[PDB]
């Protein structure tokens, strides 16, 4: 019986209460509720993303909806509808920070793309936080606990887009998280591999065996069989339900973590004006991700002093942390007309109505690829290095790990321009555009999160801070010229039709290129370490190794506020299997 | 894919809207969807009651949650949480009054009773609107098109609870709304027949052919496989999912309708705060039922002149009839302590336990019975009619036909006391409690709904006037003797336990009795008649006989505030049948 799974908005007690039913929300409280630890109770403030956003979230090559810096890109089915303060790195553009407001979170909203760090920053995550169970040989079982995987079906994507996978690393099969290629390879992805090889970039077997340099094929969280998105709600939620020690309670928000001493024991939830109070015997977990956990944090004293002070808020522990060194990814693309099928080709009646058949009769079509194919990572390559970066900038890459990488580029069938809003921008002129996006993997900008009131529905402030370090500013420049590289090679001329459709040749000097990267960037959605994980004895940590928050009881933080900084590339994987682990540590029966 | 049925909350155009996802709304939304008329949205302010009321609303015996009189027996995932005006005729008792909130409307709150009014209040139908179509041959087919029946299920009943029925007007099967007979029988209920014989009730083959006076078992809207309740979602909302040419609004409140001269051309929506406007081609339908569409007319400048001035609506057509003439039917009863199983038991732990295991492995036990299950109903008979009425009140009952019952007999197996809530005041001394209900079928008082303000986010004022005729408070006293003389069969006496429980034997005196039935009543929830059908010339009549708005073009009402009048016992069926009939008027492909 289905509503048997869903929550009755009035005072009880359960023995775990799960705040946010996000990517790692839902991954822990499913987990929690199958390991035998009594009762879980997950509280969403969103609903089901399937009756809220119509398929626009059930469908990957839809993900471009409602995640433009335009202030209006947004409903509030999907959506919280968060704009950034002024930002200083974006001519103090104030943008729309898209965040999944529905059971599965951001993992409703994302591009799809699964890949995994590199071994030397699980060791140095391990380092950071006095953990070795976080070095990439004691994290990997967490990793492929989730996964089920199907290689890539070669009739439907045809022979030009064969893949180079490694399924040793990607399960057995019994988890409920789809990870799959694509039945749909964009044209575009497929001469870029040719390109990517001509600029030095080896093909290596995916992305999640510890190592990055090089290009592959992505693999992505997509149902093999449907073509649909996978979140954490279409996979650990819908398993989830069918366990009677889950209890859903979704329009409900979490305003206050209560405290009887430096005990979490309850929650105050508000459910359409209805106010409520769930009590929990054992644990609360914190899941609201990086702009809310931080949040929820301060109206409930647990913050920086000084904050809670000025909005009335009893101090409960003096943790100056929360909220501080929020660290995230940018992207930004140029766009060449090309003269292959793109995701343009939707813009054409008659096309869009064959692959829209194509989708829901044989799970194939364009409609069944989450808009990018090819992943490729580098340090930018010398003789490079010298002219573009300054001795200060040198002298930082080199404290990275030599697996780390300083640009990721990614095949995009589509147009990127200034990213304001991709729907009624997408140009309509009759020809096909596609990007080659570039994202930075060494981030030395660090951003934060407040509040203006105790009220947990008045939303946080928000101040990511990209591209203010001198670092960020050097990196973005390199990056643009490493993507007119690629777009020179012989190998992806015969596709392109004229010169560079955007930005275009006319921006040429190296204050030109940094302008026009101010302009046309924006978040690539990765925000993080707002609960950052370090060592109890850090007075800047907000969480220790086990994911408790320092100063309290019987409270943790388990979502991407609470890595210790971010890796490179894509965190979902990471965050599905921190929620993996720290499930095992507080069940105990794995 | 189930998403392509959920409409997103921005401005676009449908050939029909319907206002309101209730009984009528679903019903008629899914069969002009089916009937080729083109597009069609419905706009229903709730979510679905599976997710938002747990398992409460889907199991049959669940019923008794939250429709107490108490101002706080509600929770606003089900329930819109309206109370009444100071009510004259319950010593100015202001009471909640149970409205569904959420798809289905009030088919997810009721008591599943199916059961259609006499030929003679279809003929008297026929005479007010001035259209045969609504004599019983001619309107029977739109009762039929809705059902699928299932016989009897002797075997889990037993045969003790052996039933009469008519199939012959219970449809072909192909309808999406289930109606049956409970797989569990009260034991209370059993030993009612012979009660009811001893007191004058011939046994008869069911209500739904016409005709009313005797007894027999209840149909209700539950599916015969699961025994969870049948609601307008259930049934014709699940058919619709599949067909492309319907698109659901939920989350959604219809703020205006929209008049371009007199012609209806939108619906001004806000789903969680983001304001919209639905444009028609064609018709808007006003499904939002007794309370909320004469609302929605009123603050759209449809009603009186005097209310729209007063709150600044700039008027449309002056229409005297818009919320007035409400009628209703109320309910209560007296209680003993019994000698078999009743619901009571499901206060038992170890009886819950097992209950639980028969509903959910075999579509058994308690909770597989709507709380009812033999209706009975009689003219108040001689000779106590000379002694129990003045004269005045037997000349009015005399213009009813004589097919026309005046009182309806209900078994209950459970306590009703104050009907203040049936959860809290659930007797719990560990005796089994049963109840015969009384309603009264020729309702004289008459009540009213207003406005005090132009926003239909702030509810409606309601004033139902229940027993302000002198006739209905004559009615009320006869009808409670009458339960007396049911309790003192020598047929029911064996499983009594002591004497009456509730009220009890000090409550003696013609006042004394209307005293304890002012203070023990509620509406059992047929507010009905607020946009009435009559003819087009009546400046009372609110819509036609084709359910048109009178004084404006493209414009319907189909729900219980479209009946001329409320005909006696259950609706639910009548407005079944009207939803199927108006669709068929509409798109004249039937
Ligand atoms: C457009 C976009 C594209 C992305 N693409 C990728 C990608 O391709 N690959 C990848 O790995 N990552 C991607 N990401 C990032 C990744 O999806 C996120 O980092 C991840 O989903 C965050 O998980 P979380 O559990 O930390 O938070 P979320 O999944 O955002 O979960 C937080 C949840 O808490 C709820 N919540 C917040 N406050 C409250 C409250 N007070 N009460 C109740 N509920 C509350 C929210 O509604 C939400 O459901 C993308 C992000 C976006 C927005
Ligand atoms: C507790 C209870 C028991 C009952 N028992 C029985 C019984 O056993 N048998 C029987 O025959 N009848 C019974 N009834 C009565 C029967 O269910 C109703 O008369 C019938 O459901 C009314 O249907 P409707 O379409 O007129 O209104 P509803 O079904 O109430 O539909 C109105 C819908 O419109 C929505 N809405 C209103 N305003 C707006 C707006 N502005 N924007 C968007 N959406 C809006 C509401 O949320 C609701 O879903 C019972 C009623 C109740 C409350
Ligand atoms: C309607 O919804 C209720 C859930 O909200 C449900 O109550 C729950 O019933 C489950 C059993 O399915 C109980 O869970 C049990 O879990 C373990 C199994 O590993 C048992 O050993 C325990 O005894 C425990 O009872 C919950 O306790 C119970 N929860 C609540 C809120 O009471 C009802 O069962 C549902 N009703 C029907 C008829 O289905
Ligand atoms: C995602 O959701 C969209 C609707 O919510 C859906 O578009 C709709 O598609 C249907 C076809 O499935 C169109 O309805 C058609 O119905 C009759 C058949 O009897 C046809 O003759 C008509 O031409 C009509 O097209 C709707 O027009 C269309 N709605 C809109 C607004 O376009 C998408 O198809 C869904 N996406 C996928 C990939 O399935
Ligand atoms: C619910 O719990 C809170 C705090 O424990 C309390 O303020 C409130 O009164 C409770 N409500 C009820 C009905 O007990
Ligand atoms: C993919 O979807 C199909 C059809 O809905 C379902 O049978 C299957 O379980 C899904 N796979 C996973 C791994 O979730
Ligand atoms: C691969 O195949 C697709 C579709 O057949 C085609 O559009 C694309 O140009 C091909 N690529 C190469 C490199 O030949
Ligand atoms: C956030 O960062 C900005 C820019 O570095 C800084 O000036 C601001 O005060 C910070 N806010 C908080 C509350 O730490
Ligand atoms: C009753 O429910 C069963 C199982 O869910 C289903 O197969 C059947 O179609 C339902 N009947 C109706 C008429 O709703
Ligand atoms: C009918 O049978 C049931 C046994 O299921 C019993 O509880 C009930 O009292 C019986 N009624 C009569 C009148 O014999
Ligand atoms: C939406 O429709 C209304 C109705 O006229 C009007 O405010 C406006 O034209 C539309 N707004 C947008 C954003 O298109
Ligand atoms: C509604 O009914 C009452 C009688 O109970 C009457 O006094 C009142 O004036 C009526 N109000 C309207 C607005 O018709």
């Amino acid at each position: 019986m289905l509503g048997s799974s869903f929550g009755i908005p009035k005072n009880q007690t359960f023995d775990y209460l799960v705040i946010g039913g996000g990517t790692a929300g839902l991954t822990i409280a499913t987990r929690l509720a199958e390991q035998g630890v009594g009762s879980v109770a997950v509280i969403e403030a969103g609903g089901f993303y399937e009756l809220n956003n119509g398929n626009l979230s059930q469908i990957p090559a839809q993900d471009a909806f409602y995640v433009g810096t335009d202030l209006d890109d947004w409903q509030p089915g999907i959506d919280w509808g968060f704009h950034t303060t002024p930002q200083a790195g974006a001519y103090d553009r104030v943008s729309h920070y898209a965040r999944g407001k529905c059971l599965g979170g951001s993992s409703a909203r994302n591009y799809m793309a699964y890949q995994r760090g590199t071994k030397a920053a699980h060791q140095r995550w391990a380092d950071t936080v006095g953990d070795s169970s976080y070095t990439w040989e004691q994290f990997l079982p967490f990793f492929e606990k989730s996964l089920h995987f199907t290689p890539a079906n070669d009739a439907l994507r045809g022979a030009n887009a064969s893949v180079v996978s490694d399924p040793s690393v990607l399960g057995n099969g019994d988890g409920p998280l789809s990870v799959t290629y694509p039945h749909y390879a964009q044209a575009f992805a497929t001469w870029a591999k040719h390109a990517f090889i001509e600029i030095g970039l080896q093909i290596r077997s995916g992305f999640q065996s510890g190592a990055l340099l090089g290009q592959s094929y992505g693999l992505y969280t997509i149902n093999a069989t449907t073509m649909h998105r996978e979140s954490s709600e279409t996979s650990f939620l819908r398993k989830g339900l069918a366990d009677p020690n889950l209890t859903v309670f979704q329009s409900a928000l979490a305003k206050r973590i209560r405290f009887q001493d430096k005990r979490a024991v309850g929650v105050d939830v508000e459910t359409m004006g209805r106010a409520y109070t769930l009590s929990a015997r054992k644990e609360i977990v914190l899941s609201a991700g990086a702009f809310q956990s931080p949040q929820l944090l301060m109206v409930s004293g647990v913050g920086p002093a000084a904050t809670l002070k000025a909005h009335n808020i009893p101090l409960v522990a003096d943790r100056p942390g929360v909220g501080q060194n929020m660290q995230d990814h940018i992207i930004y693309a140029p766009s060449y007309r090309v003269n292959v099928i793109t995701q343009s080709a939707l813009l054409n009646e008659e096309f869009e109505a064959q692959a829209n058949r194509d989708y829901n009769e044989r799970a194939a079509g364009i409609y069944a690829n989450p808009t990018s194919d090819i992943l490729a990572w580098e340090k930018i390559p010398e003789p490079k290095r010298s002219a573009w970066f300054s001795n200060h900038t040198r002298q930082v890459l080199a404290e990275y790990p030599d697996d780390w990488p300083e640009v990721e580029f990614l095949t995009m069938g589509g147009y990127f321009g200034y990213q304001r809003n991709y729907i009624r921008d997408n140009p309509s002129d009759g020809y096909n555009y596609a990007s080659l996006a570039v994202s930075l993997c060494t981030p030395r900008s660090r951003g934060n999160v407040t509040i203006t009131s105790p009220d947990a529905g008045v939303p946080p402030v928000i101040n990511p801070n990209w591209l203010t370090d001198p670092v960020d500013v050097e990196l973005a420049v390199a990056a643009f010229k490493r993507t007119r590289d690629f777009f020179n090679t012989t190998a992806i001329k015969p596709i392109l039709i004229g010169p560079e459709y955007f930005p275009g040749s006319q921006v040429a000097t190296d204050a030109e290129i940094l302008d026009h990267v101010r302009k046309s960037f924006d978040t690539i959605f990765h925000a993080s370490c707002t609960c950052a994980m370090g060592l109890a004895n850090d007075t800047q940590a907000v969480v220790d190794s086990k994911a408790r928050v320092i100063g309290v009881e019987a409270l943790r933080v388990v979502d991407a506020s609470a890595l210790p900084f971010l890796p490179p590339g894509h965190p979902q994987s990471t965050l599905y299997a921190l929620a993996e682990k720290i499930a095992c540590e507080i069940s105990g029966n794995c």
